């Protein structure tokens, strides 16, 4: 005789999950008991939103399934921002929630009576309420299959208190394996051929990676394909870390710096989009990054994304990882590829030029320029580090130093653009980075850090050595800029935050707190915090007036 | 200057659509005007349900996109049953609906004020309301891409009266092409290898086809793969017609007759499921058709379906058509395949034995046995015929004669099990069959025909030579059987239909009407109607008491 | 030991329901068995849509709860149009639906796996799935209270097959009474005073009744209020029959004929709206019926409706029935009311003038004018007759003769404006009219009758003596008019219906069939059918070209 909670955890074990992120409630205590018995850690936070964002972080930074665990009612409703974020970001999280007992349904009782499945339906791949304890294993496994397959996304499994506490005889119900191929589907040989023929006869070809390249992590395949063709590779934020293993001469970097190419007479001839959607990060349908004049080969698992905002030449529905593999295989059997050395140097030179351009207009005459601050962070970024970015102006500036470095992970806002998401995200990422030997750095704004500032307590309780760097410009920055730029100099309201010692908050939570206002003071602080196996907060006084290039766009 | 309706039709044209199925309304009259101008026929019915099912029938029988067109309000709400059916049936239909003008939203006006998108969300791949006339082309095309890619399914595009009537200058908005590869994704080489290895070392292997094999229609690939391996092939209803081109010795027929295999000591060793889900048609998780002892290779575009009710050996998420192609390609390069002649003969003999078994207990001592009736239909079934089946007992009987024939199409109930769906389905099918030179026969129940009996008018108006065969047992038959069988002999209520001359109704609508009660009278009637390029109704008096084998299950 | 189906029926009994309207299915057979045992008739139709509309008709014509009963899957989806119609019409129907068993949820099984509750949520007052058999009584009763209270509306109760078949010991679960006051809430005395003060100092005051006056049927109170004040009373379609008991001199008739009042210098001074919403029937916010210059007193149970499209003077949220009562009570204690005889005559004269105006332009030079046809129906309309109206042009013409007669019921399209709804509606109404001794006449279009033409069978099987009058103009009339009027003379497509003997269809179903083409032939036919306790169809050949005054609007 065992509980439905046991059933959940036994299935999670068989799926290979090793960590869950949650906040306790009576409704879901059978899952806690089971995890205690099985030595499965639940990283318990101070807010369900932080718990959900940790699950995302864990998934995004480890390329794993993330699992979030929340109680009925407010437990679920506090998880909604994570679910929506993961939905837009194509990130694989199983959200497990409690709900009211099915017996005594519709009795106006504690934490019951909200349609949690209806609320999640618009923003999950699947959302469903379990009706019987016996169904737990097959439904947990089905939810996980939905989460993990292309395009990845969140799933909500709602488990009534009733269903969880009820006891059945183990050995009346079978726990299935996760039987799902790890290699995705790949293009038809004729599409691959055509794609390769177009790639071969292009003068200025370019590859753009998006989130699905990251989720599948086919690093050795990518790098064989890139080495054979010499075609320079860009990424949106989520795909960036997939460039870390490529040879320098073909790291184009973040797609944004594709911006100035047209006016340099170097607008790409052809673009191979591998899970990079037409939208915010790729410049919508504007043709400012992905030129209207270019032939586009788009590979996405969702047919809707294929040429959504712009005409394309070849539309392939397939898995991105499977496709990368296929390109490598076809390309190992090839080796008649034109040089592209000149084109690669041009790509390199343009990225380099934007950087030096920015550098030529940055200061400290009584105050630290956000670009200078980002540079200080940049010199510590390599494959042994995951960078998590939050807070508008902060990350638009940070982005300019991200292309020339090679992070193990880079986790920035997706389409949701939700301020505050970073803290939970970074905490989940650090958990995943512990097995891989990486340090997680969170770079956030003074506004954004306030959303989840209580997580400092969690960092100390759980001994997670996350470094939280706050770019402190005394304001909701991008948003203050909008008011001045779009309305007028004296139209600034509700956008100032001229109060609060954030390092003191961290100190009062047990975390090491630093405050800095200079290139040299910040440098020393970050170095000292990296040297300690200890969580930290670095409160960086930074100038507000400078406008990052990406903002004017 | 052109209308939003023009924009819709121009985009449909470029997608290659050649017929729409609808019922007129003022709200959507711009689409009618445009179709009139471009010579695009709209097949207008007597009920939006019939229109919607016609779109299904056209898609299912032509392996094409089907397009339904309904007005705001009741237009949409009448279309809901077709949407749900297509959803469960993985059938590609674009449902185009009017809705209230966005200007004067929330003014309690005619046909406005129901959230049509919210209603369709639970049963569509995508459902969305267009907000601007300029968006019409990219959104129509996006909707079509979603409909057509794996697994196929319905899509609802809601077009406000406002948005449709409003005029823009053509040449300010571009009409995209349909750029979407026609070949689906295929398995990773290593998964294919493993699948083929398991297939090669099996003793009693079996292939089971489901709806996706049918949507992709890779007939020449399938038959090359079957010819190379000699592996017998079964299908659920929707997959059946895909067996019409295979050599007889490997036509297992409908999956149901896999039922008696276990007790004959011939339970399959291995089963290759190509788009056949675990569910109603495959015997759920019971192992009565797909044995628990068998190794299962499942190929489905939705990872959810992979081993949903039962353990599997290999779970591949890929397109079924692309998979079939890949198996043919790998299998042309092979030709070292074990005989399977004995096994195929065994498959053959079991199917044949079930048939003769049924035949040995069927009569006419004053009344025509439903099996004998089905046989009369069978002798007219070949590649030049699409059979559409409705009505419970009718189709459970019909199913027993469908395995030994080779129809160009077989369209039966799917998971929805919705009585009455057949009439509109057969009407759409007949439209698709006209270019292919086929005849459509509908075989339906006296109950089910009453759902859409007015479509006889549409047959006559539109000169569609459909033959409507009514198995008339004076009742909602299966449903009456349930009452006697599950409750008791004198517990029959609301299930009798002892009234109504259905051939008369057809005659009053201008269609040729026949009434028959015998093997010989029915035979003559069907032959005569097949000989005429004319729609017909054949009212067949048939016995009620007999229980089809499938019913006891 | 008893079934959940028993529980449903026992609770329905205690609520006082005496008829259900449904179509049988195995999933809901426990309800059929129970009704058979308790002598509760289920009127079984040929389409769930018809069943649902019958429930509406029964409720709308009897001022009762209507109860509809449909099976899982297609049974529910076919009911959707009735649900939506009842939603916009504020009509009290309990929709009881089957759904798949909760055990074996998510097994891809027959008729399961569509989120029926999600589909109904956007168009019900409450929609809910029952989780335990013990909950059936309290939940049925809850559903009924929701349906019956102000503003009335449809409710969906979803009862899994599981839940219905499962057996419990009766006497372990109590069946509650319907304990819900029959008298609605009434306005605060101060609001009533103010309303009465404004009404007393008005020069040209007017009352407009809507659906909620009809649901509560406070006939004796209304007529005491009207007799005390001498204030003329109008109604939208649904409120019309509430005018049948009032003195002639204060019967303004349908609100539409308030149209010409402004240009006659007689635009109302003040309007007391009793459940009449701003919307389609009251001319939206246009002030063509409810003048912008008038002081408006609006009484509605939904605060949202209060001045939704137009400024009002006094907004009261209360029940319309309770309010009418309160006005009668306050007004019995009053009797100092200004004359209004002149104003009433003026109202009378305007209505009369519109009628004579129309009459002066109607013909038969080879063809029967729709107006003349309506007049033939009018001479049989009194308190002993319920009129049901369908089909666009048909009812816009019929409406012009409705003001001067006094029907026991008038059931016309509401906001949904869904063609075809009439047939089931009239069938339900005739069931309700049987206890009250009334005859039901359906007046419908040739288009609309096609939607549910099979119900002629149901009329014969159930011996319901409905008379179905088809205004046959060989077309979807209003819709063809729109094309000529809005697009052009030769822009007529998919709007013609030049085929089909509708009377023949009725005769083939066992109903008396007539066809007529003249004032005198129609007159004889209608009289003969009224004389027989028998269902009938009168196919009326009617001219198409005439444009009803309401159409130009
Ligand atoms: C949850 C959420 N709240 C508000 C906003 C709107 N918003 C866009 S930028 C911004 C704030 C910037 O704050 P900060 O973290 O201080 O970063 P800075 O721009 O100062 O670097 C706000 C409020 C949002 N996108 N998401
Ligand atoms: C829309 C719908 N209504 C009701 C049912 C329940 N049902 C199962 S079998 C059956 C009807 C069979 O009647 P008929 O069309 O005459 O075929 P028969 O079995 O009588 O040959 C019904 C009504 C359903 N599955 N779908
Ligand atoms: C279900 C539905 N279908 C279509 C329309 C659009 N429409 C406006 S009136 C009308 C048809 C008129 O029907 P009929 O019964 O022939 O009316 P008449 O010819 O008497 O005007 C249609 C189709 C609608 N409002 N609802
Ligand atoms: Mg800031
Ligand atoms: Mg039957
Ligand atoms: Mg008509």
């Amino acid at each position: 005789m065992i509980t439905g909670g046991e059933l959940v955890v036994r299935t999670l074990i068989k799926a290979g999950v090793e960590h869950l992120f949650g906040l306790h409630g009576a409704h879901i205590d059978t899952i806690f008991q089971a995890c205690l018995d099985h030595d499965v850690p639940i990283i318990d936070t101070r807010h369900e939103a932080a718990a959900g964002h940790a699950a995302e972080g864990y998934a995004r930074a480890g390329a794993k399934l993330g699992v979030a665990l929340v109680t009925a009612g407010g437990g679920f409703t506090n998880a909604v921002t994570p679910i929506a974020n993961a939905w837009l970001d194509r990130t694989p999280v199983l959200f497990l929630t409690g709900s009211g007992a099915l017996r005594d349904d519709e009795t106006n009782t504690l934490q019951a009576g909200i349609d949690q499945v209806a609320m999640a339906a618009p923003i999950t791949k699947w959302a469903h309420r379990v009706m019987a304890t016996e169904h737990i294993p097959r439904l947990v496994m089905q939810a996980i299959r939905a989460a993990l397959s292309a395009p990845r996304g969140p799933v909500l499994l709602d488990l009534p208190w009733d269903i969880l506490m009820n006891q059945i005889d183990e050995d009346s119900v079978i726990i299935p394996d996760l039987v799902l191929s790890a290699h995705g589907a790949r293009p038809d040989p004729a599409d691959l051929d055509q794609a390769l023929a177009l790639l071969r006869k292009a003068e200025r070809p370019v590859i753009v990676l998006g989130s699905e390249a990251s989720r599948t992590a086919r690093k050795t395949a990518l790098s064989a394909f890139v080495a054979a063709t010499g075609v320079p590779v860009f990424a949106d934020y989520e795909g960036l870390s997939m460039l870390s293993g490529l040879p320098d001469a073909m790291r184009g970097g973040l797609v944004q710096n594709l911006y100035s190419f047209a006016k340099a007479d170097a607008a790409p001839d052809l673009v191979l989009m591998l899970g990079a959607r037409f939208g915010l990060n790729t410049g919508h349908g504007s043709g400012q990054l992905i030129p209207h004049s270019a032939q586009v080969i788009q590979v996405d698992p969702d047919a809707c994304e294929l040429g959504r905002l712009q005409g394309i030449a070849l539309g392939i529905v397939a898995d991105v990882g499977g496709t990368i593999e296929a390109l490598a295989q076809a390309t190992a059997q090839d080796a008649a590829w034109p040089d592209r050395g000149d084109w690669c140097a041009k790509v390199t030179d343009l990225a380099q030029e934007r950087y030096a351009s920015i550098a030529a207009k940055s200061s400290s005459e009584h105050a630290l320029h956000p670009f200078h601050a980002s540079q200080v962070i940049a010199k510590h970024v390599d494959a042994g580090v995951t960078v998590v970015a939050d807070g508008a102006l902060t990350y638009l500036w940070l982005s300019e130093v991200m292309s020339r470095v090679k992070p193990g992970g880079f986790l920035c806002h997706g389409y949701l653009g939700s301020m505050g998401v970073g803290f939970g995200t970074a905490l989940g990422a650090q958990v995943a980075d512990l097995e891989a030997g990486r340090r997680t750095i969170l770079v956030t704004g003074d506004g954004s850090v306030g959303y989840s500032i209580g997580e400092f307590d969690t960092l100390v309780r759980k001994q997670l050595p996350l470094i939280v760097i706050i770019m402190n410009n005394q304001s909701w920055g991008a948003t203050l800029h909008f008011q001045q730029l779009a309305v007028g100099p004296n139209r600034v309201t509700g956008t100032r935050l001229e109060n609060g010692s954030y390092h003191g908050v961290a100190a009062a939570f047990g975390a090491d707190g630093y405050h800095v206002d200079s290139v040299e003071s910040f440098s020393a602080a970050l170095a000292q915090a990296l040297a300690h196996n200890r969580p930290a907060c670095i409160n960086v006084a930074v100038a507000l007036d400078p406008i990052p290039p990406e903002e004017l766009i």
